């Protein structure tokens, strides 16, 4: 079935995830609020991209019922930002890392192509990634850092009433995708680009 397999091809990306030199020092206490903050600056930016590439392959009606809409993060972020910044202003002064540039050129190429199974593979890596983990991240940035949780509404899921059962949904939906053998190959070379491209990110914020 599609989701162990996914999993597994990505088991040793998220090993590295879980160890990169930023994120590690961010949940191990080491580093604060202000490098939350720019974390969380940098996922405005490739969760928007990303929105705008789920809503063209849903509109396509590819994937519809993984395709959730109450998993959109970027408007809760930006609600995230404007509580950690002290006003909405970062939205015009941020900019974008050279990784989240690649990623979100790829997320538009996604986009623009319709490009259905490469959005999934996304979508598995992001919001499967923060259904699962986002809760320790954000217990952590609170009890680390002081960081009010007005400010983790990105890791709270509102139209979600219980996570256990929403995730074995969501892998469950992926079993029961259809796809050509060549669309389950691409979805899963770009799960692992997935999360090459998020390490890129975590490489330039601890630079
Ligand atoms: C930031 C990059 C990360 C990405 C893109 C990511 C992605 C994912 C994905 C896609 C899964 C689902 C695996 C599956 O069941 O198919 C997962 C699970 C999980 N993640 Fe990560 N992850 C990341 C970082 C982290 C970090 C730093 C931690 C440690 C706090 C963490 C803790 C976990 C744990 C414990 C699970 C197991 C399932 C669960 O907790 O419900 N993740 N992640
Ligand atoms: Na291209």
């Amino acid at each position: 079935g599609l989701a162990v397999e996914l999993k597994q091809s990505t088991a040793q990306a998220h090993e590295k995830a879980e160890h990169s030199t930023f994120m590690s020092d961010l949940l191990k206490g080491r580093l604060g609020v202000a490098e939350f903050t720019r974390l969380q600056e940098q996922a405005w930016l490739f969760y928007t991209a990303l929105e705008q590439a789920v809503d063209a392959v849903r509109a396509s009606g590819f994937a519809e019922s993984l395709l959730d809409p109450a998993l959109n993060r970027a408007e809760v972020l930006a609600r995230d930002l404007d509580k950690l910044n002290g006003s909405s202003e970062w939205r015009s002064r941020i900019t974008a890392s050279p990784a989240v540039i690649d990623y979100v050129n790829r997320l538009e190429e996604i986009r623009d192509n319709v490009d259905g199974p490469a959005l999934v593979a996304h979508h598995y890596v992001r919001y499967l990634g923060e259904l699962s983990g986002g809760q320790v991240i954000a217990r952590m940035m609170q009890r680390h850092y002081g960081v009010d949780p007005e400010a983790l509404g990105f890791y709270h899921f509102e139209g979600i009433a219980k996570l256990k059962v929403y995730k074995d949904e969501y892998r469950e939906k992926l079993n029961n995708l259809e796809l050509s053998d060549e669309q389950r190959e691409h979805l899963l070379k770009e799960a692992t680009d997935a999360f090459v491209f998020n390490h890129q990110v975590f490489a330039d914020l601890g630079k």
